[PDB]
């Protein structure tokens, strides 16, 4: 029991007369005595753990002695047993504690190198202390950066591991290798090393096996897995993968044509890129909750952002200006309909004059846009299926398109119940309906931009200033309405003097309206208090606000845009009818080279030339 | 120990403003295990590239007098 205490001070001493002792009890160091009872702590584990300088000299003497006791194949393969820690194996605290000896010492006794590492401690949780690397000791030695332990643990003699092998959720060494990775420098760096060294090792062991498109229990290949979680420099890398040996090339996923001069023409690989495929690497970035950072940022690398403009110029642009035409004369003709209500009567009204035909032709195309928009943003509601805080935080165009239609349809319904609300109702659908070509703004740069900087402030300063003001106005007009005596505009009414403080705030308030109060000096110093707080100060202050917010945010709203376009062109690319949307699949059919077993590599790819003055 | 303000270094250094020293004393992690008591942050395990650590809260937290939290606020 205490062979553990003994241990820790790597004292072989008592281990020799514990051989005797096991000899005379004929019992194994696997048995019930020796194993904690909660945690099934057993003594070549807490040999391992307690090291001293790397190497504990108890650990090959407590070899020996089970092996006398036949125990090798099974002492060694021992786990822990408490749900923690579930599955961890020796073998995985060799790999963690950075021991290729010892890692070697461990394999050479049948020690197994496919031991699922699954316990509680072991799973990617947020919120409680843990270390995700994908339950193997090959994912383990990939995630922990030993290069060489995992050659030894795939090149071995005693027993190589599997690089295929996926662990309970699924994920290959490549997925759990993605997993890890959190977007700062080295750790971007390494794991862009290490899965370049494991695709080439996977290549020279299983030269026909395609490891980068396993998928794990959602269908996620590590490209897409990448993509979607939001690990962008693990995506440029993958993006741009360029390998220039011989037997490794079919790997490469950016290759060369020709290099006359100083002029290269680089192809970019589109496999699982291009929208054509199944959970391609477009539609997950741009579909991406907002939870998932580098959002905006992921556009950014090549071949994405050359692939979108290039879909752009070729047959989005038109489609879009065709939508943003169609939007316009829909509104003009809400507008005439709208403007030219009969004013007398309570609807519906009768038709009489050929203009009552137009008007009516009119009403019917404004309800009929009104039930399109309104199913258009049901469909978006379900495709999407967004989470509650997605929808109120991320669309806000989706909403406000579906709100127009929410409005032009309360409209009908007042206008055929023979109520008057209808015009309310319908005014608002009015407006919003001229604010929202806005959106359309998203197919020119410049405004698209311009629009993404108002909505930033809008979400930014102007509910701060809004919150702080109507604080003010309303201590304020509270006091005032209270000094106030009888009102006979009769600004002894709370909405009254509210309007009457509101006016300073736009330039147009009057410091002497009422008259009608008992103490002047009091009227005016809390009209002077209100004008200096709010005029002067806030409002200034405001201007200040979005200053420093436009100098913040001038890239953000670049990024903002290109997403906002790229949205819009996933969308047009799928809504297109079949007719043509095939006839304009991106990239060329092109012969790169030739596969490991040897065969025409044809791909689908981009062409992009470029020059570089280094030769 | 305490001066005649009864005002221990680490209060000393809070109420004066120095902050170097504060944040040395607060993150004081000593590596000579012959008087390793000393050190304030101290590891707890170090699985993989993840650390737990402990920051000493004696004399920090408001449940004694003279506590660097009240007298920095
Ligand atoms: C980006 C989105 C921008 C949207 C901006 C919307 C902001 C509007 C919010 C509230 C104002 C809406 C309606 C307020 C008052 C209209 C109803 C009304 O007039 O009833 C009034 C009372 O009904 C009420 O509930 C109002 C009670 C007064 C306290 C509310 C103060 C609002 C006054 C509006 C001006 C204040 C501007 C503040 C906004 C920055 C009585 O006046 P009367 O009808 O003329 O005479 C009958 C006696
Ligand atoms: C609230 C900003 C939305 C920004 N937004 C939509 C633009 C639509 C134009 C509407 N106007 C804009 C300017 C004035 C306000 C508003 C309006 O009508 N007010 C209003 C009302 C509420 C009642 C009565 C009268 C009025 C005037 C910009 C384009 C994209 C959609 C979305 C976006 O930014 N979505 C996104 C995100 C967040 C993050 C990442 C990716 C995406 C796509």
């Amino acid at each position: 029991r205490s062979i553990f205490e003994a241990v820790a001070q790597n004292n072989c001493q008592d281990l020799e007369s514990l051989l005797l002792f096991l000899q005379k009890s004929k019992k194994h160091l696997t048995d019930n005595e020796f194993k904690d009872p909660e945690t099934g702590k057993t003594c070549l584990l807490k040999a391992m753990l307690n090291l001293h300088d790397g190497q504990n000299t108890t650990i090959p003497l407590l070899l020996e002695i089970a092996r006398q006791t036949d125990s090798l194949k099974e002492l060694v393969n021992a786990s822990y047993t408490d749900s923690y820690y579930k599955g961890q194996t020796a073998l995985h605290i060799a790999i963690e504690r950075r021991n290729m000896a010892l890692v070697t010492l461990l394999v050479e006794n049948g020690a197994d190198v496919q031991a699922a590492a699954h316990g509680d401690f072991f799973k990617k949780t947020k919120g409680r202390p843990g270390f995700y690397f994908g339950e193997l000791p090959l994912s383990l030695a990939a995630c922990t950066n030993q290069l060489g332990i995992v050659k030894f643990l795939l090149q071995n003699s005693w027993q190589t591991a599997d690089i295929s092998a996926r662990d309970s959720v699924g994920n290959t060494v490549l997925h759990a290798l993605v997993e890890v990775a959190d977007n700062t420098a080295d750790n971007t760096k390494f794991v862009t090393s290490m899965y370049n060294e494991i695709l080439m090792l996977g290549a020279k062991l299983h030269p026909t096996l395609k490891l980068e498109e396993l998928t794990n229990k959602k269908g996620m290949t590590p490209l897409a897995l990448a993509a979607g979680t939001g690990k962008i420099g693990v995506l440029a890398y993958i993006l741009q993968r360029e390998i220039q040996e011989p037997e490794c090339r079919h790997l490469s996923r950016k290759f060369t044509e020709w290099a006359y001069g100083p002029v290269h023409s680089s192809l970019y690989d589109l496999s699982c890129i291009d929208t054509c495929e199944k959970n391609s690497v477009l539609e997950v970035i741009a579909y991406s909750s907002s939870e998932t950072p580098n959002r905006h940022d992921m556009l950014l690398v090549e071949p994405l952002n050359r692939l979108l403009q290039d879909k752009w110029d070729r047959f989005v642009k038109r489609i879009f200006y065709f939508n943003f035409l169609v939007y316009c004369l829909y509104m003009i003709i809400f507008t005439m309909a709208a403007y030219y209500r009969p004013v007398d009567g309570l609807p519906p009204f009768k038709m009489e004059k050929t203009g009552d035909y137009f008007r009516v032709t009119g009403e019917i195309l404004s309800v009929l846009g009104g039930v399109y928009f309104f199913f258009r943003g049901i469909q978006y509601f379900l495709q999407r299926r967004p989470s509650m805080k997605t929808l109120f935080v991320d669309s806000y165009s989706e909403m406000l398109f579906f709100l127009q239609s929410l409005f032009m349809l309360a409209t009908v319904v007042l206008y055929f119940s023979h109520l008057k609300e209808y015009v309310a109702s319908m005014v608002f659908s009015l407006a919003l309906g001229w604010t929202n070509m806005l959106y359309y703004t998203r197919g020119f740069q410049q405004m698209g931009i311009y629009a993404v900087m108002i909505e930033k402030m809008i979400l930014r300063d102007l509910c701060r200033f809004m919150f702080v003001y109507i604080v003010f106005l309303f201590g304020f007009s509270t006091a005032v309405v209270t000094l106030i005596e009888d009102g006979k505009s009769s600004y002894n009414s709370l909405y009254s003097t509210c309007l009457e403080l509101f006016k300073f705030t736009i330039g147009m308030g009057d410091l002497e309206f009422t008259e009608n109060y008992d103490f002047k000096a009091v009227f005016i110093i809390l009209l002077l208090a209100y004008v200096i707080l709010t005029y002067i100060l806030l409002l200034n202050m405001l201007i200040a606000l979005m200053g420093e917010t436009v100098n913040k945010i001038a890239q953000e709203s670049k990024n903002i845009w290109k997403l906002q376009r790229a949205i819009t062109i996933l969308d047009t690319e799928k809504s297109f009818l079949k007719c043509m949307r095939k006839a304009f699949r991106s990239g060329k059919l092109l012969q790169v080279g030739y596969t490991p077993d040897g065969k025409d590599d044809y791909r689908w790819c981009f062409r992009v030339d470029e020059v570089n003055w280094t030769t």
